[PDB]
């Protein structure tokens, strides 16, 4: 019991507990869940079984006729607040629900899934992370210790003690859900095993460049972030190091209404130093400058000011001069005065010209370059043909996607350069081998309106649920190869292959969309009918979307493993193509400062300057993610939030339903339950069926004696493999 010291009882229940929820009464005729109204499911008690129809109590006593499909059966109080779940006679969504409903009640909060750490979080300081359960989740092996994030940090450690092998650390947490504090915990877990100062001294200059609020949140991360801790030949912190991915672009110059741009323009708006709003040449106004004000500005949640010094000590404390702050905030200015500068078609043609230099006078002042000079090689690029030159033509809309392109690369550029900066501040010398992956993402962000953005995201989620499901597959399923008995023989990804190919291959959503974006005349009207006639009925993923619900438009209904979703088409054309200027990029090259610094200066496979758009970039640097990932052994975290407000033990489904999509435990936990969960010795089968016939023959006389069918499991020779289902038909015989 007490083998480890003293914070057993918020972590994990002595025995009497255990014995005393073992042996409870559990019929199976009125142990069955419901649908609700108000919740996705409670526990019921009905009736009988009347058909289609039962009279179902709730603990309100409720009474109506509900179907059978969505009134589940229990599981057993001898299952109940079992760790791993994926050995439970019911595996559904209320047996996960409440299976962890009922220890975030008991404050049991780490708990297994499989593979999955789900993790909830307290709202109250519980001590289960002292000093003595360091030592007790040290030098442990995965499932004899009750769960915790420690437990899976020294399992990663000691697995790249084993074979030198690189681990991973896959974290999905809400922003400022709790994981933010989760990473720290792990990293300095791992400095004491073996900076965090440094690592969350430099966080929030982060969140500044690359944050914002949308219409779910308010300090939504878009970009991607991973951490590598390097360790030495034989495990010894010799790196700080630090991976930013999929950052995501079209923010700069575009947002929907019910959010903003990043955090670092309104930062500047905000007026706690005008000596930047007299040196960046802007007003105060953010409505004054189109990039940035096409949403809600101002958010009742923290003002802008305090976080300008923040941010800027964040700075000074890393390898930052004085200049290149400077030159930051310069960049900052111009990318925001772009958005004013103004063309006008020449009468006589088509070709773009400009009217007012003032704007433009600002921005070239702003980087120390000619201003007609800009202008003019934005309205009149030369591209190298042959061995010379020649200068094509522009029309107004061709010279405002090339400014904003423009403005989009100098900012990301900045972003990543800043980053490399940060991990050359943060390195030390030791030399260093196998690191650790620390990653946290957006997740499965489904919201009421989805657009471009939330489809990337949602593909970036489905890489990583094809991924992990091919690797659960790889570990569970080729385990069994030594259990004398193999079982689901196919692929775990080869599912999520469907929802991927209809996005990624040729004529798929991407491939359609870049051939729009360089079509002549294409329109959204264009678009959607592509869409239509090259997928839908020749396809089972891609479907039409459904009118009702009083919402605005839907264009088409893709099926992924966190249930279906309808996207909207409008605007997706023109926020996707950035054709990327050229001579300009000369003009930046040939600068003063360290802007060049950014853009410092074989054919086959690469696009041209005209050729160019975002879904491309994201498509490729997310294959790099997904293979050098995929050279790297994983592990999974789930902080979720199991309640609106800040009351602990209590815990609404539907809000964690969603979690539970999002990160998609239910996805391992069915793949995983349409075999064989159950996995056990005779220590229990044997004391718990011998009272029906009262080693390996004593397995075989105690399990065709008790009336089961040799189709739906199998005990190869070492542990019996039961479908889930079945142990309930047993559990209420195998009490009598």
């Amino acid at each position: 019991m007490a083998v480890f010291g003293e914070a057993a009882p918020y972590l994990r229940k002595s025995e009497k507990e255990r014995i005393e929820a073992q042996n409870k009464p559990f019929d199976a005729k009125s142990s069955v869940f419901v649908v609700d109204a108000k919740e996705s499911f409670v526990k019921a008690t009905v009736q009988s079984r009347e058909g289609g129809k039962v009279t179902a109590k709730t603990e309100g006593g409720a009474t109506v006729t509900v179907k059978d499909d969505q009134v589940f059966p229990m599981n057993p109080p001898k299952y109940d607040k079992i760790e791993d779940m994926a050995m439970m006679t019911h595996l559904h969504e209320p047996a996960v629900l409440y299976n962890l409903k009922e220890r975030y009640a008991a404050w049991m909060i780490y708990t297994y899934s499989g593979l999955f750490c789900v993790t909830v979080n307290p709202y109250k300081w519980l001590p289960v992370y002292n000093a003595e359960v360091v030592a007790a989740y040290r030098g442990k092996k995965r499932q004899e210790a009750p769960p915790h994030i420690f437990s899976i940090s020294d399992n990663a450690y000691q697995f790249m003690l084993t074979d030198r092998e690189n681990q991973s650390i896959l974290i999905t947490g809400e922003s400022g859900a709790g994981k933010t504090v989760n990473t720290k915990r792990v990293i300095q877990y791992f400095a004491t095993i073996a900076l965090e100062d440094q690592i969350i001294s430099a966080n929030p200059l982060l969140e500044a460049f690359g944050n914002a609020k949308t219409v779910r949140n308010d300090n939504s991360s878009r970009f991607g972030k991973f951490i590598r801790i390097h360790f030495g030949t034989t495990g010894k912190l010799a790196s700080a190091d630090i991976e930013t991915y999929l950052l995501e672009k079209s923010r700069v110059t575009f947002q929907l209404k019910a959010e903003r741009s990043y955090h670092i323009f309104y930062q500047i708006m905000s007026n706690k130093k005008p000596d930047l709003i007299e040196m960046l040449l802007i007003t105060t106004n953010p409505y004054d400058y189109a990039f940035v004000s096409q949403g809600e500005i101002t958010v009742p949640s923290i003002d802008d000011q305090e976080e300008l010094m923040a941010t800027d000590s964040a700075i000074d404390i890393l390898g930052f001069t004085s200049d290149e702050r400077v030159s930051i905030y310069k960049l900052t200015g111009a990318v925001m005065h772009y958005g004013n500068m103004k063309f006008k078609q020449k009468q006589r043609e088509e070709q773009a010209e400009p009217d007012g230099t003032e704007v433009a006078d600002k921005a070239a002042y702003l980087q120390n370059l000619n201003s007609a000079d800009l202008l003019k090689a934005l309205c009149y690029p030369r591209v190298k043909v042959g061995n010379e030159y020649v200068t094509k033509g522009q029309t107004v809309q061709q010279v405002y996607n090339a400014v904003g392109a423009l403005a989009k690369a100098v900012y990301e550029k900045m972003f990543l350069w800043m980053v490399t900066r940060i991990n050359q501040q943060l390195d030390t010398k030791q030399p260093r081998q196998y690191f650790i992956g620390v990653l946290d993402i957006a997740g499965f962000e489904i919201f009421d309106f989805n657009s471009l953005e939330q489809l990337c995201i949602n593909f970036t989620n489905e890489k990583l649920q094809q991924f992990f499901n091919h690797h659960m597959f790889v570990l569970e399923q080729e385990e069994y190869k030594k259990e004398g008995i193999e079982w689901e023989f196919i692929d775990f990804g080869m599912d999520l292959a469907a929802c991927i190919e209809l996005i990624e291959k040729p004529m798929g959503i991407f491939s359609i969309l870049e051939e729009e974006c360089m079509f002549p005349k294409a329109t959204d009207t264009s678009f959607k009918n592509k869409l239509y006639e090259q997928h839908l009925g020749k396809s089972n993923n891609f479907q039409k979307p459904k009118p009702a619900k009083g919402k605005v438009e839907a264009h088409f209904s893709l099926v992924h493993y966190a249930g279906t979703v309808d996207y909207n088409i409008a605007g997706w054309l023109d926020k996707n193509k950035d054709p990327l200027n050229e001579t300009v990029v000369g003009l930046y090259q040939k600068s003063s400062m360290k802007t060049l610094a950014y853009l410092f200066s074989k054919g086959a496979k690469k696009k041209g300057s005209s050729f160019q758009t975002v879904s491309a970039l994201f498509r490729e640097n997310l294959n790099k993610l997904m293979t050098n990932l995929r050279s790297t052994h994983p592990h999974f975290v789930r902080c979720i939030i199991p309640n609106e407000t800040k009351t602990p033990g209590a815990m609404e489904h539907e809000l964690v339903l969603h979690q539970l999509r999002c990160n998609g435990v239910l996805e391992g936990i069915r793949i995983c339950r349409k075999g064989f969960p159950s996995r056990i010795l005779y220590a229990d089968f044997k004391q718990r069926y011998k009272v029906l016939n009262a080693s390996k023959k004593a397995s075989e006389k105690l399990l065709g004696s008790i009336d089961i069918d040799h189709t739906q499991y199998k005990f190869g020779h070492t542990k019996v493999f039961f479908k889930a289902g079945l142990l309930g038909l047993l559990e209420e015989m195998r009490d009598d």
